[PDB]
C-alpha cells in the first residue's frame, strides 16, 4: 500500500518521509523560520517533508501561513469530532490521538473528512489490531465516496508495566498487513507516561532499519536552551546529521526486498 | 575495544557474528554446515564465531573436529559449574543462560575459567542492572589474576506479559555503560517462552541501534525450514541478510552515535 | 470518601454495592423478568443494587429501561460513548459510566461531570493507579464550575495492559485509588477480558477485589446459563449469582469489620 | 492435598502460614520471635512453619525446631547445599529464578524432604504444571511419594523494576494438583512497600490458596514504612484473624469457578 500524499508518494517501497515540528511554541514569525530551516535541511537530502503544528484558531491560522509561505504540506492532531471540519479545511493530513484509535465515531469522522489520516495505534493495542481499525476507516471512506488509500498506521509505543512505553520493532513489520504505510513516532515512543531525548536517535535508527514509510520526530529550535532534561526533541542543528544516517539506513534496507517477506 | 582471538570487538569495531544451527546434524554434516558459514562470513569479511548445536562428550569431540578442520573460534552455552572445566577445556568463548545472570557462584566460575564470557541478561532485569553483573564478574577475574576485558553483555529480550519477550532497543544503548561489548541475540529475542520472520527484523533494528555483536541461529535444510519451524534464518539466505547487516553497521559507525552528544 | 447514591450511601466504609446487568440482550419481557430476579437476589441478601443496561453494547432500549424503572424502581446505570449520548440517556438513567479509554478525553468526561448525574469513571488500561486522582479532580472542577456538588464520582478499576491481548488486575490499585477520595469500584467482567472465554476468573477476581476493600463491584450475569459456555462472555450464570454474592457479602463484612491494616 | 510435617495442607484445608523475620536476630531473639509467632498462630489454630532469617544459620534453625517443636523451612541455592540443608529442615524452598534449572529442582525432589517450588517471575502460571510433573517423575524414580511439592506464587515481571500479583495464577496453578502458596512479601518487592503486604494477603486468601508466606518485623519500634516489606510482629495476630475469617468464608462452599 503505497499511496499519494501531497505531491509525493509514500510507502514501504518508497524513500521514507519525515514529519517534524517543534517541541516549543514560537511566535508566528519564528514558527515560519523554523519550518523554513527544516524545509532546507530535508530539501538538501531529498527527504520528503511534512510540517507538524506546535499546537486553536490561531494555531491553525499560522499553519495556514506555513503552508502558504513555504509551500509545505502540514499536519495536525485533531482531538474531537467537532474540530474536524475546521482543521481539515486548513491542513493536508489529520493525525488522531492514540487513545482514540477505537473511538469509531471519531476515527470515521476523520476518515470521511476528505483529507488523509495518520492513525496512531493506541498503547493498549496489539499490532494485529490495527488491521481492523484501518479496514473500518476504509469502509467509512468508501461510504463517503472517498478513495480508500488515504490512511497510515502510526506506531507510538505500547504500555510496558507502569509509566513506560516500549517500542516493539515487530509491530512495524506486522502492521504491513494493513496495506497502509507505517509511520514510526520516535518522539512519543520514548516518552514516559521529557528527559529521554537520548533515545530518539536510537529508536529512529532502529525503526528505519526495520523498514517504514515514514518517521515523526520533534525538534528543538533553540539548541542554546535544549537540555537533556527537556523535551524528547532532537536539537534542530543536529537534525541534518541524523537524517543523513537515516537516509543511508533506509536506502540499505529498501535496496532489496525485506527478507522476512522473501 | 576488547581483543577476542583473531579480531577486536566493540561498539567501535565492525560487528561480529555468532551463529550455529537450530538442529543437531550428523558429525559430517555439522562440519559441512560450519564450513558453509565460515565461507559466507569470509566473503563479506564478517568476523565469525561458531556456536555448538549440542548445548555431551560426543558433542565436544565433534566441536574439536570443527576447530581442527576449520580453525573457527567456538562458543558454547554452559549450564553449571561442572560443565565449565569439561567445556572451557575445548571451547573459546563461554556463554551463560540468561536466567543464571545473578547466580554469582556460577557467573564467577565462568569469569575465572580463563576464557572470555558472553553473559546473557536475564529476561527479568532492567538494562541498568547489567553494570553490576559485569562489574562483579570483572572483580572475580581480577581476583584470579586474569585480565578484566573478557566479558560481553548480551541482550536476549525482556518479559512482556505471558509467553512473549520484547526487544527494547534502548537496552542496547544503556548497556554501553558496562564498558563491555554489547551482543544482540536475535534468535532468542523472538522466541515465545514460529517467529523466524522477526529474526531479520530484530537483527536489522539491533545493528542500526549499534552493537558489538549479533547472534543468530541458521537452518541448514532450507527445503525443510518452514514459518512454523525454529526461529532460524535458512542457511541459503544468511549471505543476503549479512550483506544488509554489514551495510547498516558501517552506516551507523561512520560517525559517532548521535545520542553520545546528548 | 463516602457518597450518597440515590437510595443508599456508598464508600469504603459502607457495605459494597453491586452493579449488574446481562451479557446478552433479551426480549422486553425477559429483560423485565431478569431485572426483577436480580432485584430479588440482592434484596434477600441486602446488597445495594444498581441495574446496568444491556442495550449499551436506542430509543427502544431507552423505552425498555423506562419500563424497568417504572415497574421495579431500580436505579439504572449505562455506559455512554459520546457527548451526544449523555443528553439522550438523561430521562431514563441514574448513573453514567465512561469507557476506560476515554478517561483522559477531557471534553467528554467533563460533559459527564456536568450532566447532573453521578459518574462511574473507568480507569484506562494505559494508566497507573496514581493517575486516577487527577482524572477525578478534573471531573470535580467541571462539576464545581457547573454549580454541582463534587461528591458524585467513582473510580473504576478494569485492569491494566499486560503484554499483548491481556489485562492484569493489580490489587494494589484498589488501595492506591483511595487517595482520590472517591468510592472505588471493581469491574470483574472487563478485568478478565482478553483484549469472552475467561468467565472462570470473574468469581476469582471478585473475591480478591472485595477482600482487598472496595466500595462497589460490577459483574455481568448470563440469563441463560444452559447456553452459557466456558468460551462465552465473561459473566456469572444468573442461577449462581445468589451463592457468589453471599460469599462476597461475607468477605466484605470481614474486611470492613476492622480498619484496613495498610492504614495503620 | 498432602501431608506437611504434622498436618494436612491444600485447597480443601485451612491455610497454613510460613513466616520468618525480615532482619537477622541473635540466637536467643530468633528463638523468642519464633516463640511469639508460635503463640499467635496457636491461639488462632493456624498451622505454622518457621522460615529461617550457613553452618551457623542451620545450627540456630535446629534450635528453633527442637526447642519450640516447630517445623522449619529454608531456601536452598545449589545442589551442593541440599544434603546438608535437608538433614536439618522439614521443608526445602527453591529460589524462583531456579525454577527451570532441572538438575537443581530434581536434586531437591530426590532429597527426601518436601519442596516449596517458587514460580519464576518469568513464567506463565500454566508453566508450573510441567515443572511439578517433572519434579514428581524425579521423586518416583528415587522411590519417594509424588505428593511432596507445593507451587509458590511470588509475582511476575511487570515492565521494569516492578512485579504484579495476578490472582488468576492462584487458580490456574490448581491444575498442578499441588498446594498453592502465596508469597505476600516477595510479591510486593520492587526488583518500602509493606503497605501492600496486607492487601495482597487478603486478596490471595480470598482467591483461595493452601498457604501463605509473609515476613514479620520483630522490632515494631524500628519498623518503618521505608523498611522491609514486612508486617510488624505486634500486628500479625490482627492480620491473621482477618485472613482466617476470609479463608473460612471462601472454603465454606466450593469455589464457584470449580464449575
Amino acid at each position: 500500500g503505497s499511496m499519494k500524499l501531497y505531491d509525493f508518494e509514500v510507502g514501504l517501497d518508497q524513500p521514507f518521509f519525515l514529519i517534524a515540528g517543534t517541541c516549543v511554541v514560537e511566535s508566528e514569525q519564528m514558527t515560519i523560520d523554523t519550518a523554513g530551516r527544516l524545509k532546507e535541511i530535508c530539501a538538501k537530502l531529498n527527504v520528503p517533508f511534512i510540517y507538524k503544528s506546535s499546537y486553536m484558531d490561531e494555531g491553525l491560522r499560522i499553519l495556514g501561513e506555513v503552508k502558504r509561505q513555504l509551500g509545505l504540506p502540514v499536519l495536525t492532531d485533531v482531538h474531537s469530532i467537532d474540530e474536524i471540519e475546521q482543521v481539515a479545511s486548513v491542513v493536508d493530513v489529520l493525525q488522531t490521538p492514540a487513545f482514540l484509535c477505537r473511538q469509531t465515531d471519531f476515527i470515521h469522522a476523520c476518515a470521511r473528512s476528505g483529507k488523509p489520516v495518520n492513525i496512531k495505534k493506541g498503547q493498549f493495542l496489539a499490532p494485529h489490531d490495527m488491521k481492523n481499525v484501518i479496514d473500518k476507516a476504509r469502509e467509512a471512506a468508501r461510504e463517503a465516496g472517498l478513495s480508500e488509500d488515504r490512511f497510515m498506521a502510526c506506531e507510538r509505543g505500547v504500555s510496558f508495566g507502569y509509566n513506560n512505553l516500549v517500542s516493539d520493532m515487530r509491530s512495524l513489520a506486522i502492521m504491513r498487513e494493513t496495506s497502509a504505510p507505517v509511520v514510526f513516532d520516535a518522539t512519543h515512543s520514548v516518552q514516559l507516561p521529557g528527559g529521554q531525548r537520548e533515545f530518539v536517535p536510537v529508536l529512529a535508527r532502529a525503526a528505519v532499519a526495520t523498514g517504514v514509510a515514514g518517521l515523526f520526530m520533534e525538534t528543538h529550535p533553540n539548541p542554546a536552551e535544549a537540555k537533556s532534561d527537556g523535551p524528547n526533541a532532537v536539537p534542530l542543528n543536529r537534525m541534518g546529521a541524523l537524517l543523513e544516517t537515516l537516509v543511508t539506513l533506509d536506502q540499505a534496507v529498501k535496496r532489496h526486498p525485506f527478507l522476512e517477506n522473501d
